[PDB]
């Protein structure tokens, strides 16, 4: 029904924050496609960090876009930042 | 050490037989990324037929690049396919 109030959780191979976590998941709305070498490099990792954060009405969409590819997907966006 | 003559075991949401699955493999030595959507398509989807493959040793290299993105990729590739 939208504007649920829900939290979405990840698994990351870094303990970032909140702030950091919702940075690279608006980062998302700008990537077309994942390079192979950073996409290795994202499953590789050891994803052993629990992060959640409550959605906004506008990240519930990109959530829905993304479906299971989210958390691979924050987590070559991390190793882009990195 | 090299030409070991060993299979790589992977999970395709496809029962493909070993001449596809060779074929996949070899296309991934041009892929140099992967769509948003192709991507969340391959992880979507259910990856329950087991298939296997002994390796050549050009086939080794690749999966040696590849590492534990391998089976994702291939995925990946048979949605391309398909």
């Amino acid at each position: 029904f939208m504007k649920e109030k829900k939290r979405a959780t990840f698994y990351l191979y870094k303990n970032i924050d909140g702030r950091k976590l919702r940075y690279l998941l608006h980062k998302l709305e700008n990537v077309e496609n994942v390079d192979i070498d950073t996409l290795r490099r994202a499953i590789e990792a050891e994803k052993k960090y629990k992060r959640s954060i409550t959605l906004t009405e506008e990240e519930e969409v990109i959530i829905q876009r993304l479906g299971k590819s989210a958390n691979l997907l924050l987590n070559c966006e991390l190793v882009k930042l990195d």
